[PDB]
Order: structure tokens, then sequence, then C-alpha cells
């Protein structure tokens, strides 16, 4: 394929490589055709690279799920297709039960692995999607960084940029938290971190004037993504430091998608992502899991209708570009 890399602001969406997934609130998640995602999804992450077996070996791969019924062919031609579009389609390195446990001496495979990915099927990059258990096991810290700079400069060699993307989970961006080696590894070589704002309960950050503000909180959901996106792209409050050109802010699509971190009000991020820019930090866009979910049904079988695109979609694109 060709690389196809994003200069301006994001809407990311995550794609599961699976069919009918089951809702924190009993919905369902179709398996959806990649020409079928929304078009302001201008990233769009496939999800997930990762190891199936470990009698396979350590070096995670990608297999198309053969349930969804797209020939291999068909899916290249609908990356093909996204790529004509200007939009860019990533590997989700990791993902829930994906035994990543790489040992030092693994980089060079695992960078040889990305590039056959990437050259068959047109992939634009790379989003570090590793479950809990995987941020810290063995050497992954060490070779995963190491294995994506030769990634990235094997690509700058040919006048590409292939993107690099990490979606932390926001309470490991504390100063010397668990994600922090994979920040300063690749510093310079990422081109934005989307963290999942989703999914921790009640951590949060503590705000004098505030109080304590966390997570699932529905009535300071303003207040949380405003400051805890002002201590990351200002590495104050105890937080690593992301630029805030560097900076998505990552979300449930609706109340199926994840436990908690679904945005009751759209306006409590509008008026966050407006604070932010009136200080001169606009950051570079919105993430969600999932544009599946996004697609998917409730217990009921009544759509979600693409609610998260349509609150988000308009607002993030109509902004001004970056820099
Ligand atoms: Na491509
Ligand atoms: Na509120």
């Amino acid at each position: 394929g060709t690389i196809t890399s994003q200069d301006d602001n994001v809407v990311v969406g995550y794609w599961h490589n699976w069919c009918d997934g089951r809702g924190y609130q009993g919905g369902n998640a179709p398996c959806v055709e990649l020409k079928t995602v929304n078009p302001q999804y201008n990233v769009v992450n496939i999800s997930f690279m990762k190891v199936y077996d470990i009698a396979e070996g350590r070096i995670p791969t990608f297999k198309l799920d053969p349930t969804i019924a797209l020939s291999e062919a068909e899916f290249i031609a609908q990356i093909d297709t996204l790529n004509s579009q200007g939009r860019s389609v990533l590997i989700a390195l990791g993902g829930a039960d994906a035994h990543i446990e790489l040992t030092r001496g693994d980089e060079d495979a695992l960078a040889a692995e990305i590039i056959r990915l990437t050259d068959l099927y047109g992939f634009d990059g790379l989003d570090i999607d590793l479950e809990q258990a995987a941020i810290t096991a063995k050497d992954n810290q060490f070779v995963i960084p190491a294995a994506l700079k030769m990634v990235k400069e094997h690509y700058r060699k040919t006048g590409d940029n292939f993107m690099i993307t990490m979606a932390p989970e926001f309470p490991y961006l504390t100063a010397n938290g668990a994600y922090t080696p994979y920040l300063t590894e690749l510093d310079g070589y990422y081109d934005f971190i989307n963290p999942q704002f989703y999914n921790q309960g009640g951590d949060g950050l503590w705000i004098e004037g505030v109080g304590w503000i966390a997570q699932n909180n529905d009535a300071l959901k303003e207040e949380f993504i405003y400051y805890i996106a002002d201590s990351l792209i200002n590495g104050t409050r105890n937080y690593h430091k992301i630029p805030h050109d560097k900076l998505v802010f990552g979300l449930p699509s609706n109340i199926d998608a994840a436990a908690t971190g679904y945005i009751q009000d759209p306006q409590d991020l509008y008026k966050a992502f407006d604070r932010l820019k009136a200080q001169g930090q606009p950051l570079r866009g919105v993430m969600t899991w999932s544009v599946n979910w996004d697609m998917g049904t409730d217990a009921a079988n009544n759509s979600y209708n693409q609610q998260f695109i349509k609150d988000y979609g308009n607002f993030i694109h109509n902004q001004l570009p970056p820099v």
C-alpha cells in the first residue's frame, strides 16, 4: 500500500476483528466492513495484532477473522479506498488476552513482522494498546519501542511517516508511571497519544477550588476533561507531559462500550476543549472505543445510530489545524 499519514486533527476509532461482542449493559457490537465505517473517522485502528496461540511463537501477528466474510483481497481494497479518502488505517498492538510477552532480542523479529503486515495490508502505522498485564510483562518496555524505532526509520528512508500512536489508560501516565518508558523512548517518533479516559472507575485528580474529580463523576465531567488534559499537556499535577498537539482524548462511544467514562452531555467536552484552545493549547482530536460500538445495539436491539460521531465529528473536523 501507500503510507497515508495525518497532518491535521483526528477522530480515531477502533475496529473489531471479531463479531457480536457483548456490552457492559447487555448490548451488541456487530462486526462491520471497513467501507461501512463513518468517513469522519479519519484514523481507524484494526484491533488486534496479538499472539493467537503461544505454540506459534512470541511474535504477535494479525489474522483477519474469517467470520467477517471479507477475503484478504477485499479487506486490502477497503484499506486502499480509505487511503484514497485521506484516512489512515493503523494496526492496534495488544488488547485483552494478547499473550504479548517479548524477550530482549525479539525487537528485530517484531520490527520485521510490523513491516510485513504494513506492506501487505497497507496499514499506515501502529497503535500501542497493551492490556494492563502487558504494560510491564517481560521485556515489553524495551522490545516494543526498540522495534518501533527501527520501523519508523525504515519508512523514513523512503520518505514515509509510519504513524506511531498509543492508548494508555490514563492512571499509568503519572510521572514515572508504568507507561512512561514507552513515551520517553518513543519521544520524537510517536505522532500522538490517545489515552483511555474510561474504565478507571473513580480514579481522577484533586484540584484546589474544585475538589476531588473522578473519571466516573458525571456532574464534574467538564472539569475532569479540562484538568486531566491541562495536567498532561503541561506535565503538571504529577502527570507525564504529552504536548497538546499530540494529545487526543479517548472515550467510550456509549454506555455499552465501557464500564465507566461515557460523556452524558457532549457540551462538557465542547467547553473543556474550548478552554484548552483559549489558553493556546488546543488538543489534536478525540478517539473512541469503538466504531463497532458506535454502530452497535443496546440490549433491546435499538441501534446506537452513530451518536458518538454525530456528537463529535463536525466539532473536531471544523477546528483550526495544529502548530
Ligand atoms: Na496505507
Ligand atoms: Na457538570
